[PDB]
This record gives C-alpha cells, structure tokens and sequence, in this order.
C-alpha cells in the first residue's frame, strides 16, 4: 500500500504537460526559423526524465534533449546547492535556446546553481520549467517561466520522483505513508 | 515539416506493444527487491519511460552514458562510459532497455560488462530490431518491432540530434 | 635516446626545470606558510589533466607546507572550446573548495581560454583563495586577462613537448622540454 | 617537519624509493624494449587515480622506452566493492587499448579486489599485453589472484601513508613512505 494519499493522478498530469506545451509552444513558435536551432530541453537526472519525455512531445515546435548528472558534496551543497557533475552536456550550448526541465523545486538551491553554471555557457535565451513548486520555491535566486503545479509542503513521490529510489515508475504522484520514512 | 518520407509505426501503434510486453514483463517478474531497467543515454528514454509506466510490477530506473573510440568501436564492441551506473546491480534482476539493435556490437560489450558485476539476473528488451541481430549474440528476450534495414527516426531515435521529440517512428528523406 | 630525431632543440633541461620548481617551492610555501595556524586546512592544488601531472607531483614535493590533491579531466566541445574556452567536465573536483585555499596548477598558458572559464568556474565554489600556478607561459598569455601569480619560465610561442606536454599523446614521459622537429607535424 | 609529530616512524625514504623506481624503470625496459620496433607503438601506463600518480610521473621518467599516460578515476560502491572489487567508473580510459602493450601502476596491493576487477575489464578490451606493476605490495596480496608483473617492495601490513598515499586525503606530498602515529587515527 504505502501510498497515504493521491496528490494529481496521471489523468490531471498529463492534461497539464498537454498545457504547458502549447504555452512553451508558440513562446518559441518561430524559433527553428529565425535562429535554425530547435528548443533545448536540459534536464538533470533522473527525477525529471519522465516529465521531459511527455512535456516534449506536447510541445508543438521542434524540440532537442540534454542530459546532465550530478552529485551532492556534503555539508555545503546544503547550503550554497554546489553540486558536482558526474555528466556534463554532451553538446555546447552557445546561442541556443535553452529551457531547464525540472521535477519539483523546493530550496531551489541547486536549480540557482546550474542556471548560473548553464549561464557561463552563453546561451541565447534561458529559463526553467517545473514540474511542481514547493511552498518555499519564493526565495532561490532564480526565475521560473513554467510551473506545473504549485504543490503544499509534505515530501511527494511518483512520476519520476523517488524515496530511495523507489516510486518512479507511477503515472501519479501522492504521498507516502510516514511508517516507510 | 517535409523532411519525413515515411511513417513506420504511430504513437498509437508504439503505445499498444509497450503496454503489451509490459504486461508480459511483468508477469515473468512477478528476491524481495524491485526490477532495474538499465539505459543507454539517449536514444531510449522515450521507450524506458512509457515502458516502466506499462510495467505492472514495481520498476527502478538506471542509466548509462557511453562514447565512442573511433576505429574500434566501430570494428567491435568496448566504448567509453561517460556516465557510470549510480548503484552496483549484484543480486540484481536486470533488464537492459534499448531503443534498437543493428550490429549489436555495443549490446555485445556491455552484457559482458554488465555481467561482471554479477547480477542475479540479466535480459534485454529492445522496441526495434533491424535485419541482422541474428550477425551478434546476446539474447534479446523483449522485442517490440522487428523492422528491415532501413534508417529510422522518431520516438526518442534521432539524426544528429533532431526528430526525437516526435511520438511516431519513421524514415527520413535525403 | 627516447625519441631519437623529433627533438630539435632542447629548451629547458631537466636540472632547469627543477632547479626553477625548487624555486617556486619555497616562494609559494613563504606565501601560504600560514595556513596551518589561521585556516586550519592544507594548501589545495588543482590540476587539469594531464599535462600538467608531472609538474603538479614535482611542485607539491617542493612546497614545504601541507599540500593536497585535486584532478580534473576536461574535453572539448569544438569550435566553442576554441572561441569562449568551455570544455566539457569528464572528471570534476572530489570534494568542495568552499574555503579552501586554491591553487590552480598549469602546464602550459598560452591564450588562457580555458584557464580563464576554469577560473570563474572554480571562484564560483567560494574558495577562500584562488591563484594561478603555471609552469610555461606562452607570450599570448599577455591578451588573456587572467592573473598568474606564479610562472616557471616565459618562453617563445614555439611548440614545445616534454615534461607532460605532449604532441598526439607523446614526450610526455621526457625529463626534459624542447621543440619538434617538423617531421613529425604533418 | 612538514607534519609535525604525525608520522611515527619512516618507512622508505625518498632516496631509497628513487633508488628502487629507477632498477624497475631500467627491468620494464628491458622487458618492453623491442616495441618501438615490432609493434611501433610505446608502452601504455595505465593508473587509477589518486595514490599512484608521484610513482607513475617518476616511473614513466624512469623507463628508458617511450612510454604514454592514462589515468582512470572510480568510486566505492559500498559493501560490494568491498566483496567483489566492482567500482564506479567516473573517469574512463581516453582512448581504446586495442592491440596496446598495458602496463597498470599501482600504489599499493592489498587485498586486491579492486585490481583484479579492473584487470578483467581491461582485458575485455582486447590488449596486446596487460601487466601489473605496484609500488608496494602488503602480505595479504598472496591471497589475490592477479599476477604481479613487478613489485618495488614488499612491506608489513601497517597502514603506511605518504608518497601519493593518504590519510583523509593528507601527507600525499610526502617524498618518504612512513607510518602514522595512531594519535592520528
Ligand atoms: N522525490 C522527491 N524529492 C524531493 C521532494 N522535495 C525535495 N526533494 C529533493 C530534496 N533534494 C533535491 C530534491 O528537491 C530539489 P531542491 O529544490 O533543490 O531542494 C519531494 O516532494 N519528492
Ligand atoms: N536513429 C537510428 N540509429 C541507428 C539506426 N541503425 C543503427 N543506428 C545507430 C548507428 N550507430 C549505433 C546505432 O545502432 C547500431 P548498434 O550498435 O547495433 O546498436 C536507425 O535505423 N536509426
Ligand atoms: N604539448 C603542448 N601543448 C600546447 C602548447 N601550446 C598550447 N598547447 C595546448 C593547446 N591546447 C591546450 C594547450 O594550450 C594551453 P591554452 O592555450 O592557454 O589554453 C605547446 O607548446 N606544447
Ligand atoms: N594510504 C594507504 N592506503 C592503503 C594502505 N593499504 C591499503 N590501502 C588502501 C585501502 N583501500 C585501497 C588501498 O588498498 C589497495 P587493495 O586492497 O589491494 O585493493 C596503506 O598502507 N596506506
Ligand atoms: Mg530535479
Ligand atoms: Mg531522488
Ligand atoms: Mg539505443
Ligand atoms: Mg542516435
Ligand atoms: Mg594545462
Ligand atoms: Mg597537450
Ligand atoms: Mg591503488
Ligand atoms: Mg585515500
């Protein structure tokens, strides 16, 4: 059982990504003509990927994907989101149009670090699409242009999302019950 | 947008086959912890997801980047990881998730590898299968389409890094 | 002797070049002598593979103040590497340089592309000092706006091999620095 | 000096650790020496980073061939690492190792495990030849599978830090190998 209660089920889920597609959409509509270059999803692994697959194929307008992994410090990375990268973009991204593909956003710390990371880079545009937003996504110095859901405090799970691993591969997302924490 | 000459199979046709082996899988996975899916970066991302989302058993994601040597790697197998599986798989029952097998030299190196990491278990579903992966030798237990020799694109597959993002597989015009 | 014919000309000696690292040695060790007291933590040297390892190894013996290592593996992206310096991270530092006293170790500075986008990348972590240690410094380097605190020797903007330095993954096992023969260019 | 009352005893000393790379520069080289003829490629130094990179930059001076670098960098899984050797690869070989004549550098072998899984994935790239050479080899080696090529010396099963190896990533700088006092540990 485990599941305590579910936050959006699958039919809600999708219906969003459906929606945030045509917004993302036509927002870059004429893009692959002015510039040539498609709408470049970045998504850091692995609790976005599912939202990346679908989102991208609700978008209207040519779409590429990029995958970065990474990994927390320690005591800091609590602190100031310095995260180290296990795997880096494949391709450059200079010039290009870059959307960053987030699943939840919270502290916001480390989404504030790749943005200025990705920032160094050069591209020709660039801001974040979530998934879902934490109560506390207010503070973290960065800007996001897409939100899914605005979601309350208590940790969530499934699509995409996970408790030690676990729980990803739901086409919901809800709460767990807290004798599994 | 003109570029596109055929349509091979539509999203709907993807969506009814992976809901059809993902029963299957499922059933034949019916050791007290869940099921890895293993995938290679990033041609199969598309499939690894809707496949998971069709398997009716509780389902772990991993993923692999790798890289080419050149000279080599297109004679065999051995490649460059790039990106290295989060958790060891011992006592593991694995399941290596790819887009599309062709000369399988790349599948043939990394079950040997992944191998030595001595999983409980270790099987390969693939959504496509071209003309020769009966030229290689690793036993693909899953297969979604078996398609002729043609250079396909769509639903994840690409050409330099283009058409993924479409919901339907087809072939490309020169 | 190693590679008989592709060396033209030698241009540091192996006795030079450690004659010169004795040198950097103590000047970096009278300029971080402090920091077991006030700090507490041992002079962090960083190196980006792996021209500069034989150098690094040389150095860190010749500091005489607690030293620590850190790696970096980088690629190129293409043209992009070539044009604003950006390189693809292979292999990033193991642990966080948040207050940690830095010590950029280089090989060879010539037009500092990647040395500058390493910089401002690592400056970024709040390190609580970063400086740069080269041990060739390219004429080139003077149109580069990075600061190099600590430079083994300024020399020409011919090719060089040895040390580390190689040419298609070779001369790097040489105790010594020089020029290549043209034979082995085209 | 450098770490003052930290290091109980000296183990090796520097000019004795120089002494000996140089004897095992000049055995590797005589070994390897018809290979920039029959084959035309150098002898491939293979080395996993962090605790052998001062004994491969001496080594690799050491050798009177032609010899190249490569360094791999992987991590602990946890208790399977421990039991089977298998490591995260974080930073894999540059270029592929297909007909190369490897010699892997090692710091330490103790148990071995690490070694001996990365000798059989090493090996499944197809090279001419693989063999091991360490710095220092502990007791407890005889009870690893994998042949040694070449050892610089054999030592007591002590923790011994310096010379590229740590503790708590401290007194790699030292040139001598020597013991810790356990006011340290
Ligand atoms: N599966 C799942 N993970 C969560 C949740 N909330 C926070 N997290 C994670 C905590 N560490 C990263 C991730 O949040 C991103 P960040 O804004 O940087 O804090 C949650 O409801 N479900
Ligand atoms: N997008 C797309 N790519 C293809 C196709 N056939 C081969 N490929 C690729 C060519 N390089 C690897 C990949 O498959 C070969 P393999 O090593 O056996 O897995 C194809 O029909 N479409
Ligand atoms: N072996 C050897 N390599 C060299 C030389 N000059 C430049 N290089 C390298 C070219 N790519 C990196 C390195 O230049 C450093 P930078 O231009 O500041 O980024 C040289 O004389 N010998
Ligand atoms: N700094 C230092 N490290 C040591 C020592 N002995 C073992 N080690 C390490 C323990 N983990 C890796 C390495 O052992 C090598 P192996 O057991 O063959 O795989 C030692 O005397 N000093
Ligand atoms: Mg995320
Ligand atoms: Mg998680
Ligand atoms: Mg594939
Ligand atoms: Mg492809
Ligand atoms: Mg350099
Ligand atoms: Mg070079
Ligand atoms: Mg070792
Ligand atoms: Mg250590």
């Amino acid at each position: 059982g485990d599941i305590k209660s579910v936050l959006l089920t699958a039919e809600q889920i999708q219906a969003r990504i459906a929606e945030l597609g045509e917004q993302i959409g036509n927002d870059y509509r004429e893009l692959s003509a002015t510039t040539g270059q498609d709408l470049l999803l970045i998504t850091v692994l692995k609790g976005a990927v599912l939202f990346v697959t679908d989102l991208a194929r609700a978008i209207p307008v040519p779409t590429q994907f990029e995958f970065m992994a990474v990994s927390s410090y320690g005591s800091s990375t609590s602190s100031s989101g310095v995260v180290r990268i296990l795997k880096d973009l494949d391709r450059d991204i200079h010039g290009r149009d870059v959307l960053i593909v987030e699943d939840v956003v919270d502290s916001g710390l480390t989404l504030s670090w790749l943005s200025r990371n990705l920032t160094s880079r050069n591209p020709r545009s660039l801001r974040v699409c979530t998934l879902l937003r934490k109560p506390d996504a207010v503070h973290a110095n960065v800007e996001i242009a897409y939100v899914g859901f605005d979601i309350p405090n208590d940790f969530v799970v499934g699509y995409g999302l996970d408790y030690d691993e676990r729980y990803r591969d739901l086409s919901y997302i809800g709460t767990l019950d807290p004798r599994v924490y």
